[PDB]
């Protein structure tokens, strides 16, 4: 559970996301593309793309960079309290797209390298332990919904 002091850190950078959320959802799923690429494949609708310039012109990974990213800012909006927000997304990422916990730490990591690449003075070491913070939890909360519905155990 984080403090207060944490969560509005994770908020304000979050703001800054949210200026743009089509442009940082790019350079997130780009720089998860870039760093592990075995992910690409469960995306078979871009699995397809090969360079930067062809991701950047995609509109499907474009519109699906703004569904993650308006899903995870519901969720770190409710400081921890995101039951309800992560029942239908463990539903789906367990049981139809079948997205393991690591792939979760995969974009974990790209949401922490963005946010640093273009929010520095927002995203110091105070503001990047609370993000890494809310968003272990995230993880750990949706590993235990994935066993009740029988995912990975
Ligand atoms: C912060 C992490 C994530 C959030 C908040 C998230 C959220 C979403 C939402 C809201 C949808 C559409 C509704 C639904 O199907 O549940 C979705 C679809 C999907 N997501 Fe995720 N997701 C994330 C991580 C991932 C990761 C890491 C992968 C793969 C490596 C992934 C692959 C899938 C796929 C394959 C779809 C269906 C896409 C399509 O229609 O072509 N997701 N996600």
């Amino acid at each position: 559970v984080l403090s207060e002091g944490e969560w509005q850190l994770v908020l304000h950078v979050w703001a800054k996301v949210e200026a743009d959320v089509a442009g940082h959802g790019q350079d997130i799923l780009i720089r998860l593309f870039k760093s592990h690429p075995e992910t690409l494949e469960k995306y078979d609708r871009f699995k397809h793309l090969k360079t930067e310039a062809e991701m950047k012109a995609s509109e499907d990974l474009k519109k699906d960079g703004v569904t993650v990213l308006t899903a995870l800012g519901a969720i770190l909006k409710k400081k921890g309290h995101h039951e309800a927000e992560l029942k239908p997304l463990a539903q789906s990422h367990a049981t139809k797209h079948k997205i393991p916990i690591k792939y979760l730490e995969f974009i974990s990591e790209a949401i922490i390298h963005v946010l640093h690449s273009r929010h520095p003075g927002d995203f110091g070491a105070d503001a990047q332990g609370a993000m890494n913070k809310a968003l272990e939890l995230f993880r750990k909360d949706i590993a235990a919904k994935y066993k009740e519905l029988g995912y990975q155990g």
